[PDB]
């Protein structure tokens, strides 16, 4: 059927943001002309899914600049928060089976691209709805931060590519199960 797919860059220690929600590691590194370009990844997906953290980020980092007008966007949140009515954005809570249906149904036989973060992602994985990844691992280690994929127990999973930039970064994707 269709991907949920977790694309993300994480560090060498497996962390998506320092522990003060930053990504200077990641923003101030140069991956290289040799890297999969991010247009045709992004051709691949019909939806996004995130979580409220890196929903806020977003908004407080690029407020008039959403990346994701191109597609519907489903945000997750315990919150009644609100987007600018303007945008393609839902949210949603609870059980993420029926977040993943909704999605993948939006994404109209694209790919569904969990942006993140590590909590929501787990979410999705501790609920065997979380099928594929495509990490970009920055060379640096910082040591402590966000996780990038909290699991309650060991997911493991098939790798089915990997590529070594020229910049030192890295190129993987995962197949769950
Ligand atoms: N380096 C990269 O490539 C990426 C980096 N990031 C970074 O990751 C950081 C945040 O990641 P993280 O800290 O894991 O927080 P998340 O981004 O995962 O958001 C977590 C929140 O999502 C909500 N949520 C999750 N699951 C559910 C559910 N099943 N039902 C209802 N609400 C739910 C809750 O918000 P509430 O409290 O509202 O209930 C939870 O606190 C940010 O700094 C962001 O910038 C993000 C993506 C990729
Ligand atoms: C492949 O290597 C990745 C590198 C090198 C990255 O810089 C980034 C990522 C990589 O995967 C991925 C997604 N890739 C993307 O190209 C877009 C930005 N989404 N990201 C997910 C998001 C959403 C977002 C949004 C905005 C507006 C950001 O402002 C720039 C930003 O930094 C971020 C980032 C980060 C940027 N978090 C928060």
């Amino acid at each position: 059927m269709s991907t949920l797919v977790y694309y993300v860059a994480a560090t060498l220690d497996g962390y998506i943001a320092t522990q003060q929600h930053k990504l200077d590691w990641l923003e101030n590194f140069a991956l290289g002309d040799d890297a999969t370009a991010y247009d045709d990844f992004y051709q691949t997906i019909g939806a996004v899914v995130m979580g409220s953290q890196t929903y806020e980020w977003i908004m407080s980092n690029a407020p008039d600049d959403w990346p994701y007008q191109d597609v519907p966007a489903f945000v997750m949140s315990n919150r009644d928060l609100s987007a600018p009515a303007n945008l393609d954005i839902t949210f949603l809570r609870g059980d993420a089976s029926a977040i993943a249906v909704r999605a993948r149904q939006a994404a109209k036989g694209k790919n569904v691209w969990l942006v993140g973060g590590g909590k929501t992602a787990a979410c999705f994985a501790n609920a065997g709805e979380l099928q594929q990844l495509f990490i970009t691992t920055i060379p640096t280690f910082i040591g402590t931060g966000v996780p990038v994929l909290p699991v309650d127990r060991a997911l493991e999973v098939v790798l089915r590519e990997q590529r070594t930039l020229q910049s030192g970064a890295m190129e993987c994707i995962l197949d769950v199960k």
